[PDB]
DNA sequence: GAGTCGATCGGCGGGATCCTTA
DNA sequence: TTAAGGATCCCGCCGATCGAC
């Protein structure tokens, strides 16, 4: 992270551009200024039955467990489609997913944020099943993966 | 002089922008935040105002939108970029009996209601109450959109799906 | 932070319905 | 006095405390 510093008046603006919760400076900015090969979603679709299949899978213990690896499955299948279904994911106060701990520490507190492997990502783990599974839903339908597909992914959660 | 952060790759991104040694990191954004207003299309004319507010009922953010309040904001969002001042004028006529609906501070409509859940309309100096049914909420866009020379059946299509 | 997960439950926000005011 | 507008209040959704191991 560096500095930049804007003036009293410039400051208000990008301030008054802000969308949702927990978003930066950074955010506001690159949506105020404008500014790669896939797997085929059959191929998506097949590597994310083969997890709920997978032997690793079955060994992750308990929720949170399952929770991770689906989503460092989910972003190796396609890293830009992850971000975007990740971006605008948040709740009334805490910050959901971010590209460090701080962020996610500054906005909730408490919610035991874990790095994500395989990833550059951060997220939250201090959430019911429930909730769990709800992120993963909002999470695959971003990213177009059918609707029986989510339906007994989150049924393993 | 305020201090705000940015991640290093844009920090990158807005030095390259020097246009002579010495200038302030504000006076280059300032370029960019202004001149990179004129990247995004036309909202001059009607037929630009019609085609601006088709894109926003058919994009994926306002299909995103799961509350009504949500797509309320969106479209007050959308409709002070069209236009400006008309925004202005369309608001200052459009008030309750006792509730003051458009300021530009967050006190005033909490010191003229109550119980109002007042929001920040995003990209605008104004703030707007939100306790308010589904119908009033398009009773304001009707305003609004009505002040800012929009026609009547496309109006009937926006209060529609909020 | 650091023992770890996550269900229960207080609490807030959305907005229909009910109430007030002129 | 009925319309127009205010704002209470129920339900559903989110946060995070604290119980269960």
């Amino acid at each position: 992270m560096k500095t930049i510093e804007v003036d009293d008046e410039l400051y208000s603006y990008i301030a008054s551009h802000t969308k949702h919760i927990g978003e930066s400076r950074s955010d506001i900015l690159r949506r105020m200024l404008k500014f790669k090969p896939v797997k085929t979603i059959k191929d998506k679709v097949r590597a994310m039955r083969e997890l709920l299949l997978s032997d690793e899978y079955a060994e992750q213990k308990r929720a949170v467990n399952r929770f991770m690896l689906l989503l460092s499955t989910l972003y190796s299948l396609d890293a830009q489609a992850f971000a975007e279904a990740t971006e605008s994911l948040h709740g009334r106060t805490r910050v959901y997913f971010a590209a460090d701990e701080q962020t996610l520490l500054k906005n909730g507190n408490q919610t035991k944020p874990k790095h994500v492997p395989g990833t550059p990502y951060w997220v939250i783990t201090n959430t019911n099943t429930g909730r769990k599974c709800s992120m993963i839903e909002h999470i695959m339908q971003s990213m177009q993966f059918p609707a029986e597909l989510i339906e007994k992914v989150c049924g393993t959660i």
